Order: C-alpha cells, then structure tokens, then sequence
C-alpha cells in the first residue's frame, strides 16, 4: 500500500538535498510522494518546490492560533513532480518540547488524511543529533515503519546512526518498525564507503547506497533545486535512481543490532579515521616523553 | 564567591575541549573549578581526569536502583590542577528527553553540598543543538548565570548561539542568566575571527577569545590531556590563558538580542561565507 518511511540523520552532511533528490528521482518513476520535513530550520523542502523557505505549520499555528485549521494550500504546497512538501517547523527555544512541531503536524495530516489522498510514498526528514523522545516520535508512534539512515565515514554521523539504531530497537516489537539500510553521503574520506559497509554489516542491515560528491549538487542547490529536475542527464542523476530502485525493491528491513563504544572507535580505528592510542605516554608531558 | 557558568554550543566543534583546556588555565591560574559535563555522551571531562570515559551519574543511578545510593566520591573525580569534574549522563536514545540527565546531576550535587566545598568556578558543558527541555534546564533554573557560547564561522554553529541567545531572553526576567560572550573554536577558515566579532557585536555581546587551531590540540588530545599540563609553553597555551583572564575579569553580562536569518545569511555572505544568490539562475536550472 502507501509506504511511510523516514531518513534520520546527523544535521551538516547533505542529508535533506539526498532525501529530497531521492524524492525527485522516485517522482520521476512516476511514484506519488509527500516530504513531512521535521527539521526546525526547515529546509527539507526547499529544493522541491524552488522556495527559499516553506511555512511551517507552527508559524502558522500561531496566526490562527488554533493547532488545527489550514487546508492543504498554505501548509501542504505541491512541487516538482507532484511531490507534496510539508514543514513541521519548531516551537521557540525553551518553550515546550521541539518535537512539538513535529507531533502536531502528523495529527494534522491525518486529519485532512493527507496520507489516505492518493500517496506512493511518505518520507520524514528528521535531524538525529538528538534522538530523544520528541525526535524519535514518527518511530515511537509506529508513524514511519522503514527507517534510512545517512551518515558520512565521521565519529558523530555514525554515532547518530548507532543512536537512531537503537531507538529502532526498542520499538521493534511494539509495532513494525525496521531499518532499511544506511546511505552514505560521501564527504570525500578515504575508505569512507567501506567504513559504512563495515559498519552496515556491523549493525546487521545493509549500506544500500553510497551517494558521492558531485559538483552538480552544489550546482543545483543553488538554483534552489535537485539533480534529478537540474540536469536530468548528470551522472550523479543516475545515482539517485539507482538509491530509488533499491529503496522501492527493499526487501530487507532489519531489527538493528547496535554496537557498543568500542566496537565503533574499533571501527574508526582500523579504517584510519581515529588514531590508535599509546597507553605509554598517557598523561605524561611534552617534555617528559 | 562562586560563579556558576556554563559553556553552550553545537556539537562537533571542539567545544569540550576548549571547556577543559579553558578550565586547566583557570586552574593553573590558581582558580578552584568543578565541570559538570551534561552531553548524553559524556566527553566533558576526560582530559582533566586522563580517562577512557569517566562513570556517569545516570549510569550508575541505574545500577543501585535510583540516585538516593550513589556516593558522592563515585560520581565526582578530581584531576589537572585539583579540578573537580563530574558528568550528567543521559536517557537511553529516544526514551524521553535526551538532556534530563541534569537535573538528575544538579539535584544530586546539590544534596551533597559539592557547591560549597571550595568551589571558585562552576562549569556545566552543555549542548546546544537544540535549546530545549534538559538542555535549557541550566538556563531555566537559574543554576548558571554567565553563559559563554562556543561557535565558529559556519552557518549551523552560528544558529545555535542565536537560538540558545533566544533562550537567555526568555528567561531574562526569570534570574540573572545572561551572556557573558561569544568564544570562537576556528575551523582554519578566511576572517573566522571577523565573522564572529561581526555576530558577537550584532548580539549585544563580545566575541570573548578566537581559539585558532593547532595540531598542539590533538597531539594533547591524544594523551588524554589538555595543552595547559601537556605543553605549558606552547603557543596554543597562552591563547586558552587569556581567555581564562577575560573570562574571569568579565563584566560585560547582557541579555541578547537575538537577530534574524536574514542577518545571520548576511554576515556568512558578507564574509566570504556564503555566496551572494543568482537569480537568473534560480528556479529553472538547466
Ligand atoms: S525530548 Fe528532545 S525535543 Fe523534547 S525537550 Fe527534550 S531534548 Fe528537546
């Protein structure tokens, strides 16, 4: 039926332009998509609809001052390839919790039963610097059933995804929720894919793709826009394809297994990212040794 | 008498280890500090303690039973210079609010009188990511007065100060929390320490010091040590030095003024941050 899906991820890596290029490319397939950004800054829209920034329900939840009253036309705005894009914004600092943002707007669009109105897809595009329970709602609430996580071959990104693993656990049994994979953004590390593949293999799931670095993304972002609709014909358009197909032929969705600190600066150790410790001279000065 | 501050900012950009290679000159300075790490992951403290990872208040309060059993010599370990350094810990991932550790760890250090006991300076090393719930509880509370926030020329890091910067005001009236500066961590990026004394400025604040990068850092780093009791003369050590003597003479305590995006993009764009938007060129890429 109508699959809902989330791609969580550690902020500053590229992850909104690759869950919104991954859209793109899906809409091309001709798939029925709708992007629940659950980002404060809100930009997990932008580049399908050419905005410098979309209204988020909150903003105009304090318009009209009432959680529940805004059609779809100034909340839920259609872009490219008919691809609904939705922002979730967040309350002010200190007031409430900033999963809030998120929380009302699904109750909302299950009110209008956005997801009932003729949807392929759903993706929430959620930052996972902090999995707490307010950012760990969609899994929590049984809302997004597969998860993809993307990370970058870097200390936090991983950290993030070992996190985000372990809130899929823990709701495993209470409901259907899984992990589908991991999706590396490459930011030009060495043995940056391996390292993902590794630790794929690791947590137990899979790296179901590996997005590299292309000068057209950059090129495309600033024309406030995807790969797929900018230059249809770019080799890195190709790649968003391949992620798409693999992500519509999914057939492995996992109950992660995490990994304990050790295991992953075990990790980053033997990739060349942290540097192996001398036990010898810790703690003792420049100038003692 | 004791100054309660606490250090804010995103993470992923050094600001830990500014935190305890600041608090080691404050030491070395003759000053008595106590660092209260409130990061979930727990990094706060060990370049003071030369430690793998120091035991958290919330691990331990899970271990006999609740926090009413835990010693207070179990949960708070001195190091470098006599600095006393405790950390908060943090909930499971996605079972409830990832930052309440602190209350957990102020309630408890507060119980157990560690406030009272020689104490010059008091430390919390908070994240900033978002500003809400645990991670504001500092603020909240009252529980720390002189907020210093750790940035550096990028976008995300600058974010952060606005919105924890938000966060003072709207507890302006509720204590005397306010912001005591802004440090600079450099990323070895072109005018970073313009960039931030242009925001700092914008704020109502001060950018209090510009921490240049130095492989001195990491080769401490690596040690387990901070470059104050790793390398004393190094250059790197009189930079955290004098942020120690500016933060201690501090006087400038305000109650910011939190500016826009549109002026957040202007000053990343005015300082070769961020590139003046094309218009022809937006829309319909080609
Ligand atoms: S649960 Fe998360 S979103 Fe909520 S207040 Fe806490 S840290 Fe913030």
């Amino acid at each position: 039926a109508m699959r809902q899906c989330a791609i969580y991820g550690k902020g500053g890596i590229g992850k909104s332009t690759t869950t919104q290029n991954l859209v793109a490319a899906l809409a091309e397939m001709g798939k029925k998509v709708m992007i629940v950004g659950c980002d404060p800054k809100a930009d997990s829209t932008r580049l399908i609809l050419h905005s410098k920034a979309q209204n988020t329900i909150m903003e105009m939840a304090a318009e009209a001052g009432t959680v529940e009253d805004l059609e779809l036309e100034d909340v839920l705005k259609a872009g490219y390839g008919g691809v609904k894009c939705v922002e979730s914004g967040g309350p002010e600092p200190g007031v409430g919790c900033a999963g809030r943002g998120v929380i009302t707007a699904i109750n909302f669009l299950e009110e209008e039963g956005a997801y009932e109105d003729d949807l392929d897809f759903v993706f929430y595009d959620v930052l996972g610097d902090v999995v707490c329970g307010g950012f760990a709602m969609p899994i929590r609430e049984n809302k997004a059933q597969e998860i993809y996580i993307v990370c970058s071959g870097e200390m936090m990104a991983m950290y993030a995804a070992n996190n985000i693993s372990k809130g899929i656990v823990k709701y495993a049994n209470s409901g259907s929720v899984r992990l589908g994979g991991l999706i590396c953004n490459s930011r030009n590390t060495d043995r940056e894919d391996e390292l993902i593949i590794a630790l794929a293999n690791k947590l137990g799931t899979q790296m179901i793709h590996f997005v590299p670095r292309d000068n057209v993304v950059q090129r495309a972002e600033i024309r406030r826009m995807t790969v797929i609709e900018y230059d249809p014909k770019a080799k890195q358009a190709d790649e968003y394809r391949a992620l798409a197909r693999k992500v519509v032929d999914n057939k492995l969705l996992v109950i992660p297994n995490p990994i304990t600190m050790d295991e992953l600066e075990e990790l980053l150790m033997e990739f060349g990212i942290m540097e192996v410790e001398d036990e010898s001279i810790v703690g003792k000065t420049a100038e003692e040794v």
